[PDB]
């Protein structure tokens, strides 16, 4: 699990939002994994406006915060999980790294603030959506 709060938005990934998120939805895309809701309270995280590759993520399944390398957000097959049937899933991120499906929603952040988060898995690679091309998050 895990969310980004910023402004008055909250990001989570779309196979965990609740039924508040679907009540209070701005937005959401299915081939993202993404899902953005209204918040009453103001949310402390800054997204990054950046091209960076490097920066460390949260594992809840170690408890550790791991310094990655990562691939520039892109469409990729993902194969069918618990959530999704087998599909192309679009602005993914890859590095390797440890992951289980209880990881997602874990942060990817840069110098410059919040990159993605946690959202695939396999093949001992740990797919991370991105967030950073959503810049309306900034705003309202
Ligand atoms: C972070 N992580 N997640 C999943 C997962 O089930 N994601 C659900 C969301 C989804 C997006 O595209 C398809 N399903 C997973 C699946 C099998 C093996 C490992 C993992 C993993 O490490
Ligand atoms: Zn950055």
């Amino acid at each position: 699990s895990g969310a980004i709060y910023v402004g008055n938005y909250r990001v989570v990934n779309r196979h965990l939002a609740t039924h508040n998120d679907w009540a209070n939805l701005v937005w959401e895309d299915s081939s993202r994994d993404l899902l953005v809701s209204s918040t009453t309270a103001q949310g402390c995280d800054t997204i990054a406006r950046c091209d960076c590759q490097t920066g460390v993520y949260y594992c809840s399944s170690r408890r550790k915060h791991y310094p990655v390398s990562f691939s520039k957000p892109s469409l990729i097959f993902v194969e069918a999980s618990e959530y999704y049937p087998a599909r192309y899933q679009s602005h993914l991120m890859l590095a390797v790294g440890h992951s289980e499906p209880g990881d997602c929603g874990g942060i990817l952040r840069c110098q410059h603030g919040v990159v993605g988060i946690v959202s695939t898995g396999g093949n001992g690679l740990v797919g991370f959506a991105d967030v950073r091309d959503l810049l309306w998050l900034d705003e309202e």
